[PDB]
């Protein structure tokens, strides 16, 4: 079940693997949440996005310190909105390491933005280039192509049954695709469908601003953009 802590919540997903979720007043759209994931990976803990503030992120550091107790090695961010980068510098005041798509870092300073230390950098298959993520463990990171940004990136677990698409993808029964203020409308309907090939596999589907959901999430994702063409 979930779990409060303080104004966050938490929801483990698999033995390694929990979702945090964390709020923001957007004045007009009410408390949106946002969601990322926590991965223990051996002796160490991963993580994936922050919080959309420096003091959520830094509870989200609590959280781990008091339910895993391992240290935290590395963060990724999956693009250089407020909900997945807001909360970089409790990162860094933590000593952890962050690196985020080198398009994300390029844009963070004009969103708003902290950079993170390191970038990754993708094949023309959309694959990271493995030198650029050393120990990321399972966390393996795809580049889908542009669609709710042009930076954003999706990461599956391996091991697991779990792929995050980040702002990317929402679930099954959304009556849209969020905020396209940044969005690549064109190529939506495709990144959708190749961040489902690139984590075949996958039959969770985890995602920034819906629940947990199948594969659904996936291809009506990829259906409701078909409309934007
Ligand atoms: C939840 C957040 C980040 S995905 C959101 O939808 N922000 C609004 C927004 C998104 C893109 C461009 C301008 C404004
Ligand atoms: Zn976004
Ligand atoms: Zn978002």
């Amino acid at each position: 079940g979930d779990q409060r802590f303080g104004d966050l919540v938490f929801r483990q997903l698999a033995p390694n693997v929990w979702q945090h979720t964390s709020y923001l007043d957007m004045p007009g759209f009410g408390a949106v949440a946002s969601n990322g994931l926590i991965v223990r990976d051996g002796g160490r803990v991963l993580v994936v996005d922050t919080a959309w503030t420096d003091d959520q992120t830094a509870q989200i550091l609590n959280w781990i310190k008091q339910e895993i107790n391992l240290p935290v090695a590395l963060a990724v961010v999956t693009h250089a909105h407020q909900d997945k980068m807001g909360g970089m510098d409790a990162l860094h005041a933590a000593g952890i390491a962050t690196y985020a798509n080198a398009l994300s870092n390029q844009l963070a300073p004009q969103e708003g933005m902290v950079a993170a230390q390191h970038s990754l950098t993708f094949a023309a298959n959309g694959w990271v280039e493995p030198a650029t993520a050393p120990n990321f463990g399972p966390l393996k990171v795809f580049y889908p192509g542009p669609g709710h940004t042009s930076d954003n990136i999706t990461v599956g677990i391996d091991g697991t049954d779990i792929a995050f698409g980040g702002c990317l993808i929402k679930d099954s029964k959304a009556k849209s695709l969020g905020n396209l203020g940044d969005a690549d409308t064109e190529h939506y309907a495709a990144s959708a469908r190749a961040f489902g090939a690139a984590f075949p596999k996958a039959s969770m589907i985890v995602m920034s601003h819906s629940a947990p959901d199948s594969r659904a999430a996936i291809t009506h994702t990829a259906r409701m953009a078909d409309k934007l063409r």
